[PDB]
């Protein structure tokens, strides 16, 4: 709060973090956060330029997801692969727009993205249910700009 150099403590990243590594054993699909302060130009075009930059489409089935936030603004923008976005509708993303905007709406940014990255990983499982062969294309540490 006071320091505006790290958003979240060790052990406020630490337990997020761990949050990720279990939902890449519930589905095969990948979540990753990406924090930085304020853009110039627009977060959906900005957000697309930063997950194809970071080349996270380099997945088998294309279901990666990278999580903008704007701590500046307090804004927040999910952003799935083309994988998700085929496979689930608006409605699917409704329920974790509401998780994490409810919490940051509250002024806790790491409940916000923890709980969202849950509710996520149950939503995605239903679509593609955790096989024991399961592999983690993506590793679970945060992206910071």
């Amino acid at each position: 709060m006071s320091k505006i150099e790290e958003f979240l403590t060790a052990e406020e990243e630490k337990a997020i973090v761990d949050a990720i590594r279990d939902a890449e054993k519930n589905t095969s699909g990948e979540i990753r956060v990406h924090l930085e302060k304020t853009s110039e130009i627009d977060v959906f075009d900005r957000a697309m330029d930063v997950f194809h930059n970071l080349k996270m489409d380099n997945t088998k089935l294309q279901n990666g997801v990278l999580i903008y936030v704007a701590v500046e603004d307090k804004t927040f923008v999910i952003y799935g692969d083309k994988g998700i976005n085929d496979v689930v509708s608006d409605d699917f993303w409704d329920t974790t727009r509401n998780a994490i905007q409810l919490q940051f709406k509250q002024g806790n940014f790491k409940q916000g993205l923890v709980d969202g990255i849950e509710k996520a990983g149950m939503a995605l499982a239903k679509y593609f249910p955790w096989k024991k062969d399961d592999i983690d294309e993506l590793p679970n540490t945060i992206s910071k700009g």
